[PDB]
């Protein structure tokens, strides 16, 4: 089985990602960049009302070896330009 990552937009709608064990916060950015074409650098995640380093890994967070599944959100006005 493959497993998953849910994202929140402002507009309040989702979309749902395929990951494994090896992916940096920066990977989701990249993935997300490849759905939205919205570039890295100006895109960022939350969780939990904290926000999330491009420098760490799914497993240093605990994101997939966790009590439960995760929907990560987007920053408030996040947009291409």
């Amino acid at each position: 089985s493959h497993m998953q990552v849910s994202i929140e937009f402002q507009n309040g709608e989702k979309l749902k990602f395929n990951v494994q064990p090896s992916h940096k916060i920066l990977d989701i950015k990249e993935m997300i960049f490849k759905k939205t074409n919205i570039n890295v650098k100006d895109q960022s995640l939350k969780f939990a009302g904290n926000e999330m380093i491009n420098q760490k890994t799914l497993s240093d967070y605990s994101i997939i070896d966790s009590t439960e599944e995760f929907t990560l959100h987007l920053e408030t006005k996040l947009d291409l330009m």
